[PDB]
């Protein structure tokens, strides 16, 4: 009844790297992209590394003068955006561009201009603050100069669900091409939360790790010496397009989108339930979205975040679901090497699923040197594991509880 | 196959108002909110008024150390959603909980909260920054903290479009109801941008009315001497409803909502095209979506910012899509009375626009002394007009060139 929804661009800035191929490599090899923070001074933090994009040259996508109004998690978004719509291939014209659309997300947006406008506002006044701050830092911003910059008159829009983003924003944008609203879009998320504020606030709730002696081993989900998620930065985006549209222009198909589930725990501001119950009814909604049974899940990109309570509530979920299968598939989580990309999350990890898929290899979980209590599922500990993969999952949950699940296919 | 979509409860915090009917009265007496700011001293900014939410108090809904933790757009949105909820009769239980969800947004979300944690940051240090920065400042919060009071565990997400943010989110709420992901949502926008970033930001974009010596005349949209926007504070919470099952709960209807449009501009990060042609291809996407002659439209409630390129392209937009016909319909600006309250702005507005059938008349564009050339349109200058409205658009444009319609009509 509805239409099908294929991936046939995909564009990412991350810790391991400046596009997909890279990170991919990075995340196969399981390589770490934590390190101890340069780009400012963190003397009085209790955290002092995160996983930094390294190298980004924003003039490869924008003038000086452009890139100059934006955030740095707008230039993030942007450049995942090009680099997904230059690599599906896709021609905008005149005769599709009111079907092309764009959803790219962000959980905090723009703290690193909040911070630098706040400084010229208190020391000099609000004389300082520059011209561009409200269009440069508001969330929509990579949806509106993108679709300033290709053209696109789809539906143009921003969801924000904090570390859901990513997930969210490709699932609707998945919606709008199923029930007919546009063709293609461009989805997922960007995040540049590594300020004084972004590592200050996290750091103030205590729910960062802490083991600055040695930042590559800090992200380390379901093991039992885990202290709490690593801040990271970057972007993942993917061009989704309608099935007889790709077919039609002989688009490069990675994977197909099946399934999407949200669900809202109702139960606390930060922390998750015990149980994962409402993880648990996401994953559900999604499979059943996918007219799937759980025994055809093979590989799940969890949520995986390495803080003590979300990292137990997600295998609590995972075997509430699966039931015995939660022991032939696979789970693992990516945040073991990239840190927690927020609302960029769910973007990288969806990308990573669909390669997945494509390579038929389910990436590590790096650090799990101990398995914490009930941790007993295959979660891919310290090395990729090749395997048969036709549905891959991928997992985002986030502050007021809001919960996201993408299941991707092998496109037959 | 496509469910119908009814407004079953609806909930407001304004410069008129502490709720949906003290707000109406003052529109439909014509009557502005707008005032000198008191919470701050403005001394050096260009702009000292706007509208602020007079004698608000958060213990009608919340205990004081929650709220405590909270920005006041997080204050405002859950205010007007506790207000929609009690409004529609709707009684949350085991049997419907995963069927009702939240989708609040907000254009710039805790900008208040991050600017004090800013300045705690710079001048005390990062030990100063509130455990709360992050949950207590993020956009998705509304619908977190809304979720977590009233146990909904339908699906919980924010958009953020800047100005467009309160009619997205109505719009692609609807879309979760009519095909089929919720039963219930209760949906719109909350904003609180009245701190120096914002005046500041504004300020130095010179996107605001300087006219501090008549701060109730300041709003005039379409009037020759208009001179920018004036910055509102507030929430507008809609409960929307799948038709069926507001049937047969026995629910009191306001309105059904049959259309919704999205478009980009695809233009300019801030400026519309002088002729309105993303305005209009939203409209008319509206239009289609509602299955409607053009000519049945009966009452639009404008964006109307009082901008001078703003609302000329809007006149422009709506003579393109209606033609003859825009010489019968009424149009009016809200804003003239409330300012402009940004992301909550189309929240609000929906609900003006489902009073306007419920009680049969076109609310006042007050402060309306000469219309511009060309503004030559029914925009119901200074005074409430009676008539018939079967059908009722609500348009808001945005930053990024975001475009939003929806259309409303009468329900037996
Ligand atoms: C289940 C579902 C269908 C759908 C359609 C749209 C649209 O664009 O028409 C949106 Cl936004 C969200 C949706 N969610
Ligand atoms: C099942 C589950 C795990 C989990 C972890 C986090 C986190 O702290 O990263 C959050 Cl927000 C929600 C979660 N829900
Ligand atoms: C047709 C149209 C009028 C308009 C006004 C504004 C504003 O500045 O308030 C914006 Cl952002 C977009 C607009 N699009």
């Amino acid at each position: 009844s509805r239409r099908r929804v294929v991936i046939t661009g995909m564009g990412m800035l991350s810790p391991l790297g400046l596009d997909v191929p890279s990170s991919w490599e990075g995340i196969l090899a399981g390589r770490s992209g934590i390190a101890p923070i340069e780009h400012m001074d963190l003397s009085a933090y209790s955290t002092r590394f995160g996983g930094s994009v390294k190298g980004f040259n924003v003039e490869e996508y924008l003038s000086a003068k452009e890139a100059r109004k934006l955030d740095l998690f707008i230039q993030y978004g942007l450049a995942a955006s090009f680099q997904a719509v230059r690599d599906s291939g896709l021609e905008v014209t005149d005769a599709n561009r009111e079907r092309i659309g764009v959803s790219m997300g962000s959980g905090i947006g723009g703290l690193t201009n909040i911070e630098n406008n706040c400084r010229s506002l208190f020391e000099q006044g609000p004389r300082r603050i520059s011209p561009f701050f409200v269009p440069g830092s508001i969330i929509n911003m990579v949806s509106g100069f993108l679709s300033i910059h290709l053209g696109l008159q789809g539906p143009n829009y921003a969801l924000t669900t904090a570390q859901t983003t990513g997930t969210h924003s490709i699932g609707m944008a998945a919606r709008n091409i199923a029930y007919g609203e546009a063709d293609v879009m461009v989805a997922g998320g960007s995040e540049m939360a590594a300020c004084g504020l972004g590592l200050g606030g996290f750091g103030a709730a205590r729910a960062l790790s802490t083991r600055n002696d040695e930042p590559t081993r800090a992200s380390r989900p379901w093991d039992r010496d885990r202290d709490g998620f690593v801040l990271s930065d970057g972007s993942g985006a993917l061009v989704l397009e309608e099935l007889e549209h790709a077919r039609a222009r002989g688009a490069r198909i990675y994977a197909e989108l099946v399934g999407f589930g949200m669900s809202g725990d109702a139960f606390h501001m930060t922390a998750p339930p015990e149980d994962g119950a409402g993880a648990a009814r996401c994953m559900k909604n999604a499979l059943r979205d996918a007219g799937l049974d759980p025994r055809q899940v093979d590989y799940i990109n969890a949520h995986g975040t390495s803080t003590p309570a979300g990292d137990i509530a997600e295998i609590a979920a995972v075997k509430s679901v699966f039931g015995e299968h939660a022991h032939a598939l696979s789970m693992s989580s990516t945040k073991s090497m990239t840190g927690h990309l927020l609302g960029a999350a769910g973007a990288v990890e969806a990308i990573f699923s669909v390669l997945a898929l494509r390579d038929q290899v389910a990436p590590p979980t790096i650090n799990l040197d101990n398995p914490d209590e009930g941790c007993d599922l295959d979660l891919v500990a310290h090395e990729a594991k090749p395997r048969k993969i036709d549905v891959a999952l991928s997992n985002s949950f986030g502050f007021g509880g809001t919960n996201g699940t993408l299941v991707f296919r092998r496109f037959a």
